């Protein structure tokens, strides 16, 4: 089976001439598309007559209604937009198509040759008749007799350039997808192009291909393989330094991952603290709102305020408050809205249910409510806009240490891990207060064999400190898989290798680290006191950027990603985009949750200021 | 610059008119391509006349010295070759390239257009002149005076089609790569094409670029990202089950990673055993060659012979022979050339230097020599086929309670960890075996050494638990009973711990059904581990006792695990590449070797 397709200009003999390209085998179905010019209609009748005679195969004559003649580029494109549509309907496949570019404009033959290499074809050929006919014998065949003279006298030359396989994304463009309006004005199919959709599709299938092939070299330096379809000018933008003020609208739209977030430090002051209190189940046991003054310049202080002072800023929330069932519900719902305004796709919230247990509300009752308040908010959100929330139970700070309180949280986490197997889950424990030397014994004095034997992951909170010996015991004694605020790894080069090669992730909180211990800002060169984010990446450490306390720090996740530009000199926009892939791998998520998080991470927003 | 390329034929006024595309500014140097036909010569003389009477931009006239009239596609093939090469010489840049497809045959314009669509161009226009000239005012301006009036009277209408982006890997082709010979028969540069490289290097690019696009979406499933450039038939042959008869040549040519290989069990008998004894420094001390019979069916025994009988099968080599300084070189060199013949790109050899120490050669002297016998062999191999060898020290539990050997090996590994920073390195210790939990393996962890633990012959699930969390093992050897504990099989996958599996050593020790029509209750746990997300690696263990190379071990999986595909054998190599104890420099060099996957030969 073989379709024939050719363009007809002012000479119609080409169509009967191409009929002999296969000797006497001909074509199983021929088609002719030409213009609406008044000089073409006269040739239509001749082909109709010649189609009336020798009517072996099926015939069809079509003319572009909206293309009289070539006056401007708008005309060629108009006919170009129709050729592909007509080329799909008449020719459904690419292995049966045969094309001739004899009749038509020099820009119409170019529209025929190009059109074949895009949707695939079996062959493209040309015809050239000897000018040994007509009066004086110095002209080519122009009558039904002269044409048959050259047909029977071997006066036609066929220049067959060769077949075209076609591109992969265009061999499935079916004509029904791009309908062509055909009018039956007798034996002529006058066609009209409804929309320019097909052209807007091919230009989108060949534009994306050229971008992928230009990025098939650094495809291993790209954290997200979906960045390949990005224009080369955009990929050069991605490789330049981050701008904290120009990229705010790009970082704010990134699908991010949260791994370090305390539930009790969320709404500590401002319009949010007063909103949590208004939800109290009994607005009579709420303690008086203290007056905790934020240090000057908050969120960016003038000097570090130490860890002890940093905790005290969250005294209007936490253990006091949220013991009320109504105020706890508000926190678990006002916090999920924050994770939706940051475009966070996966979050692990750190909670201490034993801090919220009253005489009638056991730690399990509190933990069961926290899980169900996030699971309801998760279910009331579209699957494409839904932030997945998992829970970590915290072995708290110096408030802990007692044997009768660090093993109650471990038992609570073990029971919860086996309880919920879908939706919001308890995925691990957070050994906070690990930097407390007194509580250090309590952490190593308690057995963690049950925690590891049930599949719960351990993350260690290496807060403000300089004891590199604690990090060694966290990796090898507690089998921790993540490290919190490990800001002095570069000092011990031998420990930086162990962390990098073993795959332990490091949780860095830009704002919390700046407000507690302080770091140089905007320095033109990397010195000795500089933030270690860029040194960890060079050493092969899987670093992640988190918020820690959305309320105490007064900075969102976007404000933490932007501060790295002013905190690490030279950090690029592919570096921040790379920490989101490290976080996705450091998350204590199962296969189902990971597969849903990579889909969200593979939707990096396109930049807008890629013009210089 | 605004270089312009013009094609000419029986009409020559196109070039003088095409030069007006830019208006009064014009071009800086317009170039013309022409054939060898005599009929075009009158235009050529007129074209030179126009150029000489219109001085300015560099004017060049080139004729196709091997094409005179369109007769067959052979002429067409020769036209494009020169055309592309001609366009690669007269117009180097893609922003200075202005092309006019008017002049020439009907197939010439397509080549002038298609070629632009492949190499790009600033513009490929089309100048049309009003037929208001000639003696009767009916023909297009043909003479010198008519062309001027056509330009002067604005009888020109240029049909601009647009610029051309081209293709990324094709928008770099320079002139010297595909040169040309221009015979100066006067002001005309008669050009000709020597070879056809500019049509085989181009036609093949679009072949590879369509494979990438087709297989790009189906990516992230290929362990090696470079496989996307494979033909779809090849990329679909990769997803079919392995066939350990027809694939003995593709598996043999694969770059492989060796993570479990014992030095002392290499040349245990046969021709290799005598080539190690033959090089002994003190032939008067070589022990007599004990008679050790191999169970019938070796390497495939009719029944599992257990571990105790397996060890005794290699009693003609090892500490018996390796205490000789000369026999320790043949072992280290006859072993490195066995990995070269197997295409191994990175290997970790397990040795016990304390078993070869005499009263004059301390364990450090033996290790000092083993390291330099591998480093010397590595440096004497080209850096293209060079297998990088690292060393693990095996601290085997002894059946005397004698833990002095354990102490010497652990101290030796810590000492050698800092000594060597390049070339062959001691990268970890092998805990081939409660005492180790009282051994205080912390010091090896503090110096950066990795730990590998052989899983005992018993189904000691509590043993694999303590290796992961007490010994902090990063790899597990012979952990065939992981599926027993569903919670353990999930901890191993989530922590990224790798499992070292030896298809022959496991078959000849425990025994597994072979070529069973479907998965059963006593099948090799390869596919079960892979499905559970466990990082699995296939090794040789003892290349001498087992009598099988790394290639044979990979093929035996086609029988132990029915339905295993050829993409899985590549996954095990990527898992090994990430489970290796190599550093960044070594890992970077190993990824380059892995990326050179051999291409399937049948595919049909
Ligand atoms: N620095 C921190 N370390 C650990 N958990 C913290 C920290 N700050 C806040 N939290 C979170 O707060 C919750 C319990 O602590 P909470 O905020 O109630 O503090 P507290 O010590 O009980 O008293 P206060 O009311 O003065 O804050 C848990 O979610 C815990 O994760
Ligand atoms: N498949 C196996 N399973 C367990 N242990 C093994 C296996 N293969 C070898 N071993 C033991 O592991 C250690 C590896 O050391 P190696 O084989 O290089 O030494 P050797 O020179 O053969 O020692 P020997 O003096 O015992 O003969 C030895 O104890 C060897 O017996
Ligand atoms: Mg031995
Ligand atoms: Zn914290
Ligand atoms: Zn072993």
């Amino acid at each position: 089976m073989r379709i024939l397709l050719c363009s007809v200009g002012t000479s119609w003999a080409v169509v009967p001439e191409a009929m002999q390209l296969l000797g006497s085998q001909g074509f199983d179905e021929v088609h002719v598309l030409t213009t609406a010019s008044s000089k073409i209609s006269p040739g239509v009748e001749q082909l109709l007559r010649y189609f009336e005679m020798h009517p072996g195969p099926r015939f069809s004559i079509s003319r572009v209604q909206d293309f009289e003649d070539l006056r401007s580029e708008q005309d060629h494109m108009l006919f170009e937009e129709v050729l592909w549509r007509w080329l799909l309907q008449r020719a459904p496949q690419a292995a049966h198509r045969y094309i001739c570019l004899a009749g038509g404009y020099k820009t119409i033959s170019a529209a025929m040759q190009r059109a074949a290499a895009l949707f695939g074809a079996c062959e493209v050929f040309h015809v050239l008749c000897e000018p040994r006919f007509g009066p004086q014998g110095n002209r080519e065949a122009s009558t039904l007799e002269e044409v048959e003279q050259a047909i029977a006298t071997n006066a036609l030359r066929f220049v067959r350039l060769g077949p075209e396989p076609g591109w992969p994304q265009l061999r499935l463009l079916s004509a029904p997808s791009f309908p062509l309006e055909s009018t039956l004005q007798g034996p002529v199919h006058w066609v009209r192009a409804s929309d320019m959709r097909l052209r807007q599709h091919v230009e989108g299938v060949l534009e994306r291909s050229r971008h992928i092939l230009a990025a098939w070299e650094g495809i291993s330096e790209l954290p997200i393989p979906a960045l390949a379809a990005w224009p080369p000018s955009h990929l050069r933008w991605l490789h330049e330094p981050l701008d904290p003020v120009q990229d705010k609208a790009w970082v704010q739209a990134l699908p991010k991952v949260e791994l370090h977030c305390h539930l009790g430090g969320f709404a500590t002051h401002g319009e949010l603290l007063h909103k949590v209190r208004q939800e109290a189940a009994n607005p009579e046991s709420l303690p008086p709102v203290r007056a905790i003054p934020l240090p000057p310049g908050w969120p960016i202080p003038e000097e570090p305020i130490g860890l002890e002072r940093y905790m005290r800023l969250g005294d209007n929330n936490g253990s006091a408050l949220l013991k009320d069932p109504g105020c706890l519900r508000a926190q678990c719902r006002l916090l999920y809205e924050a994770l939706l305004a940051d475009h966070v796709a996966y979050a692990e919230i750190r909670c201490s249910p034993a801090n919220y247990a009253s005489a009638s509300r056991s730690p399990w009752v509190v933990l069961q409510e926290i899980r169900n308040h996030f699971q309801q908010a998760m279910e009331e959100t579209p699957e494409d806009r839904r932030c997945h929330v998992n829970l970590l139970l915290t072995a708290t700070r110096e408030e802990g240490g007692d044997r009768s309180r660090i093993a109650r949280h471990l038992a609570l986490a073990i029971t919860a891990a086996e309880h919920w197997k879908n939706g919001c889950r308890v995925v691990g424990v957070d050994l906070a207060g690990f930097e407390d030397r007194t509580t250090r014994a309590a952490m190593f004095a308690t057995d963690f064999e049950p925690v590891h034997r049930v599949g719960l992951a351990v993350t260690v909170h290496a807060g403000e400190n300089d004891d590199v010996e604690g990090i060694w015991q966290a990796v090898f004694k507690l089998s921790a898989r993540r490290l919190g605020h490990a800001l002095h790894l570069s000092r011990s080069p031998d420990l930086l290798r162990v962390v990098a090669e073993r795959g332990i992730a490091v949780e860095l909180c830009p704002y919390a680290n700046l407000q507690i211990k302080g770091f140089p800002l905007d320095e033109e060169q990397e010195g000795s006191e500089t933030y270690p984010l860029r040194g960890y990446l060079a050493a092969g450490v899987a670093v992640t950027l988190n918020t820690d306390n959305l309320g105490i720090s007064q900075a969102s996740l976007t404000d933490n990603l932007l501060l790295t530009a002013r905190l690490c000199p030279g950090i690029t926009r592919l570096e921040v985009l790379k920490t989101q892939v490290f976080a996705a791998q450091a998350a204590f998520a199962n296969q189902a949750e990971r597969k849903a998080l990579w889909a969200r991470l593979a939707q990096v927003p396109v930049p807008t200021d890629t013009e210089q």
